[PDB]
DNA sequence: CATTAGA
DNA sequence: TCTAATGA
């Protein structure tokens, strides 16, 4: 945690521009099992040899070890930091929908920067045109101030439309965050179900609404279960328009809301933590149910859930607000 | 790990 | 169809 540090830092670091820049994925899986390990390790790692005797840890990766536990620092590592090719793909992946293919495949016809990026406009296909165009507005964090203020809209519209859809903005927001990157919406409604077939118009009428009232300004994605966009808030009285945000929404088939919920309310870790408990406790979590665990192994039959609690009942714990839901 | 765009 | 990119 803090002993490993740099190690699995630079090791992190490493795997990092394999996979991007390089399109060596083992390597770069490599980096990644070794620095997983060396991460655990419980002792100050003192030099190769020692690392060397991990699993994962081989003579290549342990060389390195020691050139940077020799000079706190590495040629490659400094190399690559230098390199323009790379440093150029690091940054245009940035771009909303930009993933290192396109990335170096850009790079490769020689757009480096995001005015290159602009000339091009043509290149790029409508989620980087998006993402090209919202750049700023996407890097920059949302105040709960406005989240709750999006809230607020969001479910007015929801209600408005059929009263009853279910919608419950997840996340650290949820969480009692101060800030959110995007903001996701999960949904849900009674005539949606694991069995009855459908009903896209379900996801369809809202993002109509949202659109209609113009709080979503665009699509990302829009499909039969999951939209993917951007909204802003009603720039007020003039002086002062609001950052475009990016904003999810999700159907969720009604059987399946609370596990659903209690899952993309996270955290990662009181996720794991309560999952590792609910497994003591005869249990399986996943993101859409609970199901009680039988010796043979294995075993299915999901419990029916009615609300947070019912998963917390059944594994039997404390109900746990969201604001505490940390780890 | 599953959902959407695209070519 | 596969292959990418987002998210989780
Ligand atoms: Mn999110
Ligand atoms: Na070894
Ligand atoms: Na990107």
């Amino acid at each position: 945690e803090t002993l490993n540090g740099g190690i699995t830092d630079m090791l992190t670091e490493l795997a990092n521009f394999e996979k991007n820049v390089s399109q060596a994925i083992h390597k770069y899986n490599a980096y990644r099992k070794a620095a997983s390990v060396i991460a655990k390790y419980p002792h100050k790692i003192k030099s190769g040899a020692e690392a060397k005797k991990l699993p994962g840890v081989g003579t290549k990766i342990a060389e390195k070890i020691d050139e940077f536990l020799a000079t706190g620092k590495l040629r490659k590592l400094e190399k690559i930091r230098q390199d323009d090719t790379s440093s150029s793909i690091n940054f245009l992946t940035r771009v909303s929908g930009i993933g290192p293919s396109a990335a170096r495949k850009f790079v490769d016809e020689g757009i480096k920067t995001l005015e290159d990026l602009r000339k091009n406009e043509d290149k790029l296909n409508h989620h980087q045109r998006i993402g090209l165009k919202y750049f700023g507005d996407f890097e920059k964090r949302i105040p709960r101030e406005e989240m709750l203020q999006m809230q607020d809209i969001v479910l007015n519209e929801v209600k408005k439309v059929d009263s009853e859809y279910i919608a419950t903005v997840c996340g650290s927001f949820r969480r009692g965050a101060e800030s959110s990157g995007d903001m996701d919406v999960l949904l849900t409604h009674p005539s949606f179900t694991s069995e009855s077939t459908k009903q896209p118009k379900l996801l369809h009428q809202v993002v109509e609404q949202l659109q209609k009232v113009h709080f979503i300004t665009d699509t990302l994605s829009k499909g039969e279960t999951k939209f993917m966009g951007v909204c802003q808030l009603p720039s007020k009285n003039d002086e002062k328009e609001y950052p475009h945000r990016r904003i999810d929404i999700r159907l969720i088939p009604k059987d399946q809301y609370y596990c659903g919920v209690l899952y993309f309310t996270g955290s990662d870790i009181f996720n794991k933590n309560m999952r590792a408990h609910a497994l003591e406790k005869g249990f399986t979590i996943n993101e859409y149910t609970i199901r009680p665990l039988g010796v043979t192994g294995v075993a299915g039959e999901p419990l029916p859930v009615d609300s947070e609690k019912d998963i917390f009942d059944y594994i039997q714990w404390k109900y746990r607000e969201p604001k505490d839901r940390s780890e």
